[PDB]
């Protein structure tokens, strides 16, 4: 049998996700948000510190993401395209600024197993952002100063987040957005009797991102709200204070990931 | 009991459209296409004839929508942004060249009732298209010579259409009018073949727009499906494969003929 | 062409409906509640009157329906299936008791179509109901006294309505579960210049259902609650107190509407 | 951090899947269908072999799914019902008959994560069977002779399987039903770079249900049809032919799992 991911299969195809390189293409609507510094560590896998500069601040992206591999998949958009929601913590590793993301959220099972193998951990939801056209008119917002885009996410039919942003002029260093590391944890439990606490994968990772590019970026106001949802977490985080609003497109490719610390 | 269509509600917010003026940005993902004559005049309603150059023709277009109205209605993607599927056919109208709409596929409720509004005959699916991101990079097609772009259709969980399109040249300067068929039945007993609303329309598109238009090759199927005819108009043969922008506004429909 | 529905076709096989009859079997959780008698009265179309002695009263269903018409359409759940959340509202049609339904929604474009031609003002949505299952065991509640169920409802991943019943006994009457008539507004608007305030149709019609069935019916407590969500007016009628809860299934036949009155 | 699957949280609420006890109930409709013995040997792992007595014969089950665990979770049906397809395939295992799953799919994100947990290797799909009501009527087909119950599953929007089954009299021996387990294969790839071929998890496992019960239990005559589609493998196991249709009621718990070997 042959294959990356399950289900592996006799031709390697039917696996939700082959093996890397992946490749990602996409547009981000991101706020800068501010929740209560508690709030924030009580995230934190054991390995992270509270970031003793700005503990409590995060950062809530919503992303209209397009993925391929190595034989042009982004020409299957109903399996290769996908629309994602995620939110990271400031916090440190051994005195170094990183990003912690607790929460993630897509709508496609290829993007959730890929998500899986990288440590993010991802869940299916509903995920929309305001899209910027070329053509103009009152159809879209204008890709500049005073443009406004919306962005949600739902999971389980219930709403999580809302948010709304407003240009107002180009990002100076777009490469500086992506200075703090995504730190994850791989995480894959056992289910043999009595080893329900023993978890088989277990451990904290670095997102490794091979090709960065930023490019677009634009910065600006922002309004933002967590809501409160049976079964979801994301609203003990309350938003006491919005930062900077920010759009941009990003794209990277992922082969590889660092292993911080092996838990068991 | 205020609102458009329904819900009509109190504070006229709940109902699925609201009036025009409704506004319209998209990007087209389109293949021109050759099926058998008759079967294209098969499907043409009373009042449209068959084309008598272009007999057979049709144009296959999957759009990435977002709509808005007149209090910024896409800040809300949740509802306002939509993927389309359609295809149309030449015909002729009283000798006019026209393009007559037989299907689509829409993957929102609001976009479905404003198209039985208009008289296109909106029905659900799950519709994709390839898109292009400045970023550039493996993860994205180049818009510009030897891009290629996929796109797909389904309905009910079958896939009815299946398009690729690689661009090769620029279209410098960025025709048929949209015909369609407002269509709402009756169900009192004794009525079920005399619908309340039957009447030919010409769809009427103000300030239209077109940008960064590109024409190349394509390759084009249509596929079987159980509750559906989109494979009975089989893809004899491709024409061009275009890509472009396109954003109008609608305030408006022409009624052709009353058929009630 | 033919068909019923749009799209008409050469087969008539593409419409979003075939023209009746229409059979349904359904299985219902219902919740009796009331809200305030000026709110139900706001919704009232021309014609009704405020029911004089339960104004404000309403009923909400969760119904897991399954269609078919003259074909064994059932044997295709695919298109067949759908689930649905709808409120009726006590009212009065010249001195007789009625049931008007401002909202309701379903997960089926087939069943939206069929509602709009009936006057139920369908949108999406998206509608669960807990299951009773007679192998019996921990993963289902017993469809007898004491088996509890749930239920929910969502439109454009907004929560709009959740919901729990407990069952106590049979219901002493199951026909008169089904006394009120359903009243519907037949409604399509006019797209041309100037009669966008002239809708093409604009009728009140009361529901005519041939062959009605219950069975199984069951009734006990209730709970129940309306959440506001953009774009929907459902929590405009708040739940003030519940009243009874029922389960029960429900067949019947569609062939034939009564128009009340016509307007436009 | 609490929880059993990821996400882990503060609470351990936000995680996909709690632990266990899982509770299950669902009705399946069955179909016995058998392709050439070389495609069904060409899924099978390592440490099974071709069942010398019918090689080539599978079972292909679609079923509708309620979960629960300990706090009465199918009274929150938006995230606890689900349905389900898959193929087992008649195998050997050590000279002991065994049922392999090579592929099967969900509609569920928190089911597809508990599959993962036991070696389903699933996948995300659309599910769909004709329901039986006792209300009766045009609408349902009888539980009992005669009755014609129709299935189908898609993935990515494209339909991979469509299955009817007639119904002719009670199954003799209900609990036989149930008499080969499942044989599944645990599995979860390293993304560190050059170990993309050796997957951290990757063990043989066998499916230990608790308390299995089968009810009201039918069968009868069946047609069953796989169809290609990209990214998908079902097809290349052809329906040669088609066996007897099944419907019953299933309930299990699951607490446990057999690692039979570890190939990592
Ligand atoms: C699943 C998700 C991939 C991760 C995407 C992502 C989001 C944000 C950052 N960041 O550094 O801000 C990095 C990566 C998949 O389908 O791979
Ligand atoms: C429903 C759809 C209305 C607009 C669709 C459309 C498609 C193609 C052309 N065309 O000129 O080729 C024009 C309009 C809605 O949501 O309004
Ligand atoms: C759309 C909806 C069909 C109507 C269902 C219904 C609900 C409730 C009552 N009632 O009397 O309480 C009657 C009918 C469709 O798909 O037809
Ligand atoms: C994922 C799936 C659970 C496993 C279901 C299942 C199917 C068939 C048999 N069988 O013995 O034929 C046993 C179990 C989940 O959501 O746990
Ligand atoms: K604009
Ligand atoms: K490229
Ligand atoms: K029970
Ligand atoms: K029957």
């Amino acid at each position: 049998m042959k294959g990356y991911t399950v289900p592996l299969s006799p031709r390697g195809i039917a696996n939700l996700a082959p093996a890397p390189p992946w490749h990602y293409a996409g547009t981000v609507v991101g706020v800068e948000f501010f929740t209560d510094p508690a709030a924030a560590a009580a995230t934190l896998p054991e390995g992270l510190t509270p970031d003793p500069d700005s503990a409590g601040r995060g950062v809530a992206m919503f992303i209209d993401w397009q993925y391929s591999s190595t034989g042009l998949e982004y020409l299957d958009p109903a399996r290769s395209q996908y629309r994602e929601f995620l939110i990271t913590l400031d916090a440190h590793c051994n005195g170094a600024p990183v990003a912690w993301c607790p929460y993630i959220y897509v709508d496609n099972d290829a993007a959730m197993a890929r998500g899986w193998v990288q440590g993010f951990p991802k869940k299916l939801g509903a995920v929309h952002q305001t899209r910027a056209y070329s053509v103009g008119g009152p159809g879209t917002p204008v890709l500049g100063p005073g443009g406004q885009f919306g962005a949600t996410a739902s999971s389980a039919g219930q709403r999580i987040a809302e948010a709304k942003i407003t240009l107002e002029q180009p990002v100076p260093d777009p490469a500086a957005l992506m200075s703090r590391p995504v730190i994850n944890l791989r995480h894959f439990p056992r289910l043999a009797a009595g080893q329900h606490d023993q978890p088989a994968v277990h451990e904290l990772v670095m997102s490794v991102l091979d090709d960065t590019a930023v490019s677009d970026a634009w910065v600006g106001t922002a309004d933002l709200a967590f809501l409160p949802a049976h079964g979801e977490e994301l609203a003990d985080l309350p938003v006491r204070r919005t930062g900077k609003g920010f759009h941009f497109d990003l794209a990277f490719t992922v082969t590889d990931l660092m292993t911080l610390a092996d838990h068991s």
